[PDB]
């Protein structure tokens, strides 16, 4: 069949930011996550111990999951709202649309793939009108969020994995397509930028650029 498959990364592809730390800055500085001044030092501290190599993936996405677990989902969702609201939504540039909406609009078969967690970008994917989303999953439990991974984390290689499992779980594979896109601007991403049939560097870092050129992938500034 001619159907084609389009994924899509979300911070710094789709969205001029990154969504998982605006998220934690946003509940330090509202401030529903302590005193402000000492949330936004354990979140800017979890991404330099990261940064430097100190923490693993598994514990970054952690500690972002453990900022759900301290509150109802009641609470959560009004609070995200108030976050699209006043963040996500006039970061949305009519480039970062139309790259989902042509893709939409040609019939391909579209997923936003990120490791965000998928309570933090559901409304995001919703947002750009794609139906799917391939996100780490935060582990819920008797109405409220453990601080627990449920699954295979979307990121690096589990990105590969999650979309294979997606696909099969509708009774697909990724060989089904005329051809696969996935947009995404990181290095992190070149496990699933080289399993589908066209990578396009998007924002890409100065790295992924490099790797990019050399291998003659697209590459698009969309902003």
């Amino acid at each position: 069949t001619t159907r084609r498959l389009a994924l899509f990364d979300l911070d710094h592809t789709l969205l001029p930011l990154d969504s998982d730390y605006q998220w934690a800055d946003f509940l330090a500085r509202t401030g529903r996550a302590g005193d402000p001044a000492e949330a936004r030092r354990r979140n800017d501290d979890l991404m330099e111990r990261y940064n430097r190599g100190e923490l693993t993936a598994e514990q970054a996405a952690e500690f972002m999951l453990g900022l759900l677990a301290a509150h109802s989902p009641v609470e959560l969702a009004a609070w995200h709202e108030e976050f699209m609201r006043d963040v996500i939504r006039p970061s949305l540039t009519v480039q970062a649309v139309d790259v989902v909406r042509g893709h939409l609009a040609a019939g391909d078969l579209c997923a936003l793939v990120t490791a965000t967690n998928s309570f933090v970008t559901a409304p995001i994917a919703r947002a750009f009108g794609v139906q799917h989303l391939i996100a780490t999953d935060p582990e819920y439990r008797d109405g409220r969020y453990t601080g627990r991974i449920e699954g295979t984390p979307s990121f690096r290689e589990g990105k590969v994995v999650r979309v294979n499992q997606w696909l099969a779980g509708m009774g697909l594979a990724l060989g089904d397509f005329a051809e696969s896109y996935f947009y995404s601007d990181s290095v992190n991403d070149v496990p699933l930028l080289e399993a589908v049939t066209r990578p396009i560097a998007a924002n890409p870092s100065p790295g992924l650029r490099e790797i990019a050129q050399a291998r003659g992938w697209q590459v698009i500034d969309l902003f």
